[PDB]
Formats: structure tokens, sequence, C-alpha cells
């Protein structure tokens, strides 16, 4: 077990006040609705949470660009098919345990709501409450993903401008190794719901 | 005194919002020009005449408007005088509305003006008539890249101008409308303009 | 520890001012990306090359170019951070320098870059390294509207990289640069844009 | 910290065991190899390889298995731990889980496994990694001579391994599980074989 | 960051006493000269500071010899056209940042003055007070470069017998590396006066 490198994935802070989740929209929903509290301790992999970084990637590639919401859980988009509703934050793990060799730096950022979506240049993902991590931190960076929004809640009809997290490649991946051979690092993707997620109103599945 | 009571500014944004973010403390501290805040009165007109009508929002502002290409929303009040340029001898009244944010349109007679939570100033008073514009809503705040109905600013010819002219010109008295931001203007996210 | 004094920020142009703004507090918490402050080594490169060099002032960063259009002038002093992107294996080191806002232009050699207040960091570094950019001047504010000779960093290659590569990439590191405001930048007066 | 409660051992059957029998001290201080409980991954494994899955029981034993003959019953909590033989230089992750005693059969991908209490270890981790193996069950306790279903331990290929070869061999990690019994390990009956 | 180097490049001790500077040239030169204060801050590189070790080197290559003086900083050389006259010590710094795969040392020797200039032979350099130090050394290897003397001062006309700084290839340079590559080690020189460090007389320049 080498300590060459960089474990330096401490809790960096990110320039964002806390957010109110389900505390607002309980006096506008319709009843006590709360979900399984053994939900909330381990960190399971998305439906959408693989990725691969290959050494032919230029800087600015989109390596995932998701929204919050019950599809980044595969406990939490099962139940989203009987419920009409959520509000809450959720906590997301970045698995990048890149070989001793590689060489490289993607950057995660936190889009707010409302941003015109697509091309958003390297240049302008910096501008954004961001965290730039290496591609060899063996320990999972944990980061939260918070439910800026202007109402009280979201539908589970996706239409609903929600915050996005958008991870662009920093730096092009290299390689030191002494022969013939680029890694490809493997990115995966793991998700819980924080302290105060929670769905509105049953509804048939 | 208005009958309306104070509404929450940035207290009921906080707890969505990522950031509440502050404006320039020397802004609050000047009157500018509002775009189409401008008119005048001939001895022409007849009264209901609206002599002009904006809605709240940072488009009010040469600074704000500036300023809301960093930012994602803003909420807030603000803080709106009217200048009247007449002299002792003239006579006739306008009123000033409010008119909530929906009521959508059509022909406001001066029967009808009257209803709203208004002030009505005559035409030879000296000082700035001044009055705020509340920012009732219905969600938390408002977004900078997407105009929506909020409150707007009506006026009305209330009781029509009678004065003299010697033969030129019409003797029009003119009127402008200057605004800043109250104490609970915000702004909400910094983007990228 | 670099050799310079702390030079003062607004508690110079304060007393010729006529207003000295303060900047959003949520600019300060966040790194943004300077513009033409990227590159890269090649183990092909020599040392000597000027891997950059920029200029103090607000055309640093996204958010302060785009505030510089209300204000007339400016003032303070900013905070970089380099961060490179090298693995255990490499070898090579930079020197970043910081030249004084004249001494105007040639070609710099190795043993003349050492020469200035520097920072002499490896390319295995973890961390980013965080430095000073300081505001030497001659005037007591700068205008934003024109641009004049200030302070500017510089970045030279001082020990050529020494690296492995299987048959493609040559494995250039990369090199970016970052930048935020310090605790004494300040604008001037406000115009309108 | 794996997110499952203790389960109760003898504390469940002792009321209608007739009686419950102690085990050798000297077995709980050994760890004895599992049959079928060894692997090895090689480059070109794609993730979603099961890399072994094994049941909970006294077959787990060179010595439980053999001490099963005399006995009627059998309830208790195993203690498996995992050894895997990789350098400082490799890289790959493999997710052990625990299956309950149900949920049959069928392919499990990786966006599946990791939906049970599990450990997700490296594959360069230095020590052997230890854990339990819960007797979750909706009987009282189980049946030496009859073989029902029990929670099993399954491993996964979760992140694909990336290594170096010089020509051969093609480099494969070894894998090894080892078990003893826990505390509250208990058989049930005394009876000629 | 690796730290599989040796990082051990603490300060050793070299059996030799501390040595007046400026103290005893003193009463004996005409005026009071000092030099800037910033001078003694940072490091620079001297003018002959800068050298290589291929693995095509055999023990017992001189990698560099300079006698100190003025001629081992920039500001100092400038300086020395308008005075006739120097004392005092000086610190010198060792870059030697090798690859983590390489391997050797290299001593550097304080050799007195007048010894016979030349040869110097590999058995003879240990004779001196020596630093035996690696080429993975990460920190720089700082070392007092003293002005041991017989006169009151040095005139700047370099005839004058002075104390040298050898650095011998005490081991040859090999490469660990798995193929095809033996890196080459590239050495830099830094140095600052010390603390009584002082020139004499003011003459035109």
């Amino acid at each position: 077990s080498g300590q060459d490198l960089v474990p330096a994935a401490v809790e960096q802070a990110v320039p964002i006040q806390p957010v109110a989740g389900a505390a607002l929209a309980a006096p506008a929903a319709g009843q006590i609705n709360q979900i399984d509290p053994w939900i909330f301790q381990n960190f399971v992999q998305c439906p959408l949470g693989e990725f691969s970084i290959s050494p032919r990637n230029t800087p600015g590639e989109i390596l995932f660009d998701l929204a919050l919401g019950p599809g980044l859980n595969p406990y939490l988009a099962h139940l989203s098919a009987m419920y009409t509703g959520w509000v809450g934050n959720m906590e997301v793990q970045l698995v990048l345990a890149g070989n001793a060799f590689t060489a490289g730096k993607v950057v995660v950022a936190l889009v707010p709501p409302y941003f015109p979506k697509g091309s958003l240049t390297t240049a302008q993902i910096t501008c954004f409450p961001h965290v730039m991590c290496d591609v060899r931190t063996l320990e999972p960076i944990q980061l939260p993903l918070l439910d800026v929004r202007r109402v009280l809640w979201h539908a589970t009809q996706d239409q609903e401008e929600s915050m996005r997290l958008v991870c662009m490649l920093y730096t092009p991946l290299r390689t030191n190794s002494p022969g013939d051979e680029s890694f490809v690092v493997s990115g995966r993707l793991l998700s819980k719901p924080a302290a105060d997620f929670n769905f509105v109103y049953l509804t048939p599945p």
C-alpha cells in the first residue's frame, strides 16, 4: 500500500451556505411521509454513475452531468414512482482511484438552476462553487449537492429546473509508465440522501 | 400611509438560496432615473391618460441591470420618488397606484384607479414624492434571466390641468420618476456572465 | 517567505478617492481561472521557456472584469495559486517570479529569473502553491478604463522535465493558474457603464 | 461499519434446544481456509465477475464440518477475513456483499451489488480485511443434516485491474478467504454419528 | 509527492570553526561601507552555477570548482566593480533533485588556500571538511563557505589565494528504470552573502 498518491481529498470548503430541505414543504404538503431510515446509511451507485477517462480526451470533456433528484439513487428511483414531489439535499462520493503513474485533474462544479444548458466552456466552470480533485485520490471524495430552488418542492416530472453537477476534465490524462501502456481510469459515483430528503404525496405507482 | 403590509425581502429566500449577495452600499445613496419613467401633461389631455406604467425589477436601474448579469436571482423592495415641475398657479391632480402582479390589462378609468393602494398627489407640490414599490410575489425569489410578472407602478391623470399660456408653448408640466433599491434588495447566486 | 514588504491598498487611495466601493464578500471565497494562465511542459522543452507572463489588474477575473465597467478606479492586491498535475516519478523545477511594474522587456535567462523575489517550486508537489500578487505603484490608484503598467507574474522552466513515456503521448505536465482578490481590493467611483 | 444490527446467537435457540454444546476454545483462535474461497483477477476480466459466492454454515470449516456429525443443530455467526496479494502499483476495487438468505439467483450487475450491506475494499490494501457473516434466519436453529438457505458472502469485481506485466505472466492478483467461528457459535444436541 | 527519496540532507557538522569576517578589516579600511540589506535575503544562482551529471561520467569527475568571492553572486559581481576589497563568508545551496530512479553520490569538499590546484584525486577529497550527499535529496543542501585567510582582506584582483569548493562525483550515476532511458541530473547552485560580507574601498567602476 504505497502512499505516494494524493490522499489529500479531505473536506474542502465550497462557498455555499446550508439549505432548507423538507422543513419548508411540510405545511404545504398534505400528509406525513417519511422514508426508510436504513436508506440514509450506505452509499450506493447511481443508475448513471459509471464513466471512464481515456488519454485520448481533451481538456473540456464533460465526464458526467446530472441533476439533483431521485434519479441519483436506485432506492429513491424506485420509491419515486409512488410519490409526486421531493425536497432535500443529497451527498455524492467520487471514486477516482487511478494507478500510481497517471496524472491529471478534474473539476466538479455545482451549477445552479436556470443556467443555459450545453457548452459550458472550461474557462467558465471555475466560476461556480467547485472542487478541483486529482485522479489518484484514494479515499472517496465526498461532496454535497444541495436543493437550491424558488418553489416549495419539485414534482417528479423531470421538466423542473434543478441544480446540476458538472464534471469537466480540467487537465488531460497522461501516464508516466516505462512502456507501451496508458491506463484508463474508471470512475464511479455513489450517492445517498441527506438528512432532509423527503417525498410529498402518495399516488399509485 | 398607503394600506399595505410590509413584505419580506431576503428573509424568505434565505433558507432556499445558496448565496445571498450584497450590493455596493454607495448604490442605496443615490436616485437614478428609470427608463420610460418620464411624461408631460398638456391642458389638452383629458383625465384618464395613463402617463406611465412600469414594472418592479432590476431593470429600473442602470447599475442593477448591469449587476444582474452575474447573479441568478433577486429579491427586494424598491424606493421610487416622483418629481414634477409646476409653479404656484397650476391646478390638477395625479393618482399613482400600486397594481398587484396580476390583473393583466385593459382600460382603467379614473373611477377604478382609486381602488388600488394609491397616493393622490397634486401638481403644485414642491418636494419630490416618495413611495415604496413592494415585492409581492408567489415564489421565494425571482430569476434575473426571466422576466415574469411583478407589481407595477401606474400613473393616471385624475384632475385635468388648468393653467395659462401666453401664446406658446402650451405650458406642459413635466414629470420624472427616479428610483433606488430599498434596504433589503439582494441578489442570489454568483454565476459567470 | 518572499522578500517583499506589505504594500498599502485602499489606505493610500482613501484620502483622494471620492468613494471606496466594496465587492461582494462571496467573491473572495472562490478561485477563478485567469485567461492565458495555462501551460504545459514536455520533456522536449529546454530550461528557459517562459511558460506564462500575466499582469496584475481586474482583467484577471471574470467577475472583476465585469464590475470594472461601473467603476472609475481600483486598488488592491490579488492572491494567486498554481496547480500542477504530476505524479511521484517526475523530476523538474519551475521558478515563479514577481517582476516590478517596469523593467520592460527582453530575453530572461535562468541566471536572471532567480534575481527577483520568487518562489522555486518543484513539479511533484501535491498542494496548490499559494502566493501574493502585490500592487506596487507610483500613483494613488489605477484607472479601470486605462491599461497602464503593473506588476507581472512570470513563470520560467528552471530545471527540465525528466520522466518516462510508453510510446505516446510525450507525457506533458499541465499547469493552471487561479486567482482571487485579496482582502484590500477596492474599486473607486460609481459611474454609468 | 456495515449497516446491520447484531443478530442473536444461542440466546434464541436456548429455550427450545435440549442441550447447547460448546466448541473447543482453541478453535476460535485460528483462521482456516474455506473451500472454494479462492480466486484470481487478471487484467482481462471485465468488471462484474463474481469472484466467489459461499454460504454460511458449518461447512466453511474443516473442524466444524467434522464436529457437525455428532450434533443435531447449530446456531451462530462466523468471522471471515480476506487476503489479497498485490503490490503498491496495482489499481482496482472489489466489493464484498452480504446477501440475505433468500433473493435466490440471477445476474447481479455492479449497479446492484452496492445495494447490499457491503464493504468496498481496494486491491493494494495491506492488512487482511475482517468482516462478519451474520446468522439471519426465520427458525430458532438450523439442522446439521439438512442444507437450507442461509446468508451468503458474494464477491464482485467493481473496478477492473490496471497494472503492468513484462511479457508473462498476465500478473493475476490472487485472493483467499479464511474464516473462524464467532463468539456465539454453538451446536445443539449430542447424537451418535 | 512520493517520499521514497532521501530528504536526509539536514544540517550536518563540518569540522570547521567559525571565522571572523568584516570585524578584522574594519580598523584597516578607510571608510564605512555597507551593502544593501535585501541582498542577504534570497538565494540566487551563481554566474557559473549550472552543471549536469551524465551516466557516462566516471568517479573522480569534478562537477565544479569555484573560489570564494564576489564571483558567486550576480549582485555581488556587479557591486565588485566599484570596490577594491572584500571579506566575509558566503552560503551556498545545492539543488540535486534527481528522479526517483537514479543512484549515486557526490562529495562537496572545502579546500583551503595554498593547496596545489589541478588533479585532486578522489582518494584525497575526503581528507577535507566534506559533505557527502545523494543525488535525490529534495531540499536544497545548504552549506557554508568560509573566509579562511592570512591577510586582512582580499583585493578584487582574482590572483589572491582563496578557499575553493570542489564537487567530486564520488560514485557513478546509474538508473534503475525499466527501459531504454538514463536520466541526466541537472544540478544548480545558489548562493548569498553571510552576515559578515562587506566591501572595503570605493573606487570608480
